[PDB]
């Protein structure tokens, strides 16, 4: 239910993982870190 929360879309920004992820500047993955194409940005 908690995606990994990226602050950027560039996916290297951690913040944590919340459900409400998109309700913020977001990028979710399911992996830690990942390139920039692998997030869904919020």
């Amino acid at each position: 239910q908690e995606a990994f929360c990226y602050s950027d879309r560039f996916c290297q920004n951690y913040i944590g993982s919340i459900p409400d992820c998109c309700f913020g500047r977001g990028s979710y993955s399911f992996e830690l870190q990942p390139p920039p194409w692998e997030c869904y940005q919020c």
